[PDB]
RNA sequence: CUUCUUCAGGUUGGACAGCUGG
C-alpha cells in the first residue's frame, strides 16, 4: 500500500446470539434433527467457504487465520481491513436476510507488535462491541455494533455505515486540495473536538476560527456542514477526520 | 487728521490582500 499509515489491521467478527438461535430461535413446531442441521450446515458453510470466495472475489489484503464457525480473525492492511468489515456484514445481513447480527472489532497495530496483544486486544474490541447497548433501559445489548480501534470509539453498523462513511467520503473529496499546514489545521480540529468536552465556549470558538482559517481551500459551505457537524454529531465526526487523518498519511505505508 | 495684520472654503478617497512548493 502506498497511502496511509503503516499499520496492521485486525478484524475480528461473531454472530451475536447464535447459541439463542440454536436454543429457541427456531419455532417449535418446525423443530427436527434435519431442520437444525440444515440451519447448522448453513452457518458453517457460509463462514469458511464464502469468507474465502468473497475475499479471493476481489484482491483484499487481508491474511484470514480463522473462519471456522460462528468466529472470525483476519489480519492484513488496516484499510482493507477496514473496507471489508462492511462487506462483511452486509454478506451475512444478506445471507441470514436480517435475521442474525454479527459484532466486529477492528484493531489497529503495527508489524512488530506483539500477536498475543494483537488477540488481546481486538478481543477485547470485541467484546466492547458485543456490549453496545445505546440506552440503558432496555435488557440484553444490542449487540448489533462494531469497534474501532479503542473501547471507546463502539457504533452500530448503521451508525458506522451511514454517519462515519457518509462523512469520511464527504471529507476526502473536500480536503483533497489542503495544504500541508491543512493537515495541521484538521490535527487541530481534532484536539478542539476532543476537548470540547470541558471547554464549552471556548473551545467552539476556537473551532470556529480553525474553519474559518480553513475556507479558502474547503469551501465555506463545507466549513459550515463541519460546524454544524461539530455541534450535532461530534464523535462520528472526530472518528471520521481520525480515520480521515489516519487514511492520508505521508508516513509511507 | 483714519483703522484693519488677515477673513472666508475645502480636512484623504478609491484598489489589492496572501498565492505557490514540500
Ligand atoms: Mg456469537
Ligand atoms: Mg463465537
Amino acid at each position: 500500500v502506498e497511502v496511509g499509515i503503516n499499520r496492521l489491521g485486525v478484524l475480528r467478527a461473531d454472530v451475536d446470539n447464535l447459541g439463542q438461535a440454536f436454543i429457541n430461535g427456531i419455532p417449535d413446531d418446525y423443530l427436527s434433527i434435519s431442520r437444525t442441521a440444515t440451519f447448522s450446515r448453513a452457518m458453517s458453510r457460509f463462514f469458511k467457504n464464502y469468507l474465502n470466495q468473497l475475499l479471493a472475489e476481489k484482491s483484499y489484503k487481508i491474511n484470514v487465520i480463522y473462519a471456522g464457525g460462528d468466529d472470525l480473525f483476519m489480519i492484513g492492511a488496516w484499510q482493507d481491513i477496514l473496507d471489508f468489515s462492511i462487506v462483511l456484514k452486509q454478506k451475512f445481513a444478506d445471507f441470514t436476510q436480517n435475521k442474525l447480527s454479527i459484532s466486529a472489532g477492528i484493531g489497529m497495530f503495527r508489524e512488530k507488535y506483539p500477536v498475543a496483544r494483537m488477540a488481546s486486544l481486538t478481543g477485547d474490541l470485541e467484546d466492547a462491541a458485543k456490549d453496545y447497548k445505546p440506552d440503558e433501559r432496555a435488557v440484553q445489548a444490542t449487540k448489533n455494533a462494531v469497534t474501532l480501534f479503542d473501547a471507546t470509539n463502539v457504533f452500530s453498523w448503521d451508525t458506522l455505515e451511514n454517519d462515519i462513511f457518509v462523512k469520511l467520503d464527504a471529507i476526502t473529496k473536500n480536503f483533497e486540495k489542503l495544504d500541508e499546514t491543512g493537515k495541521a489545521f484538521i490535527y487541530r480540529l481534532i484536539d478542539l473536538l476532543r476537548g470540547v468536552n470541558e471547554n464549552q465556549q471556548i473551545n467552539i470558538a476556537r473551532l470556529a476560527y480553525t474553519l474559518s482559517r480553513m475556507e479558502e481551500k474547503i469551501g465555506k459551505t463545507f466549513a459550515q456542514e463541519l460546524y454544524n457537524w461539530a455541534n450535532a454529531d461530534r464523535k462520528t465526526l472526530i472518528m471520521a477526520l481520525e480515520i480521515y487523518i489516519l487514511k492520508t498519511r505521508e508516513r509511507a505505508a
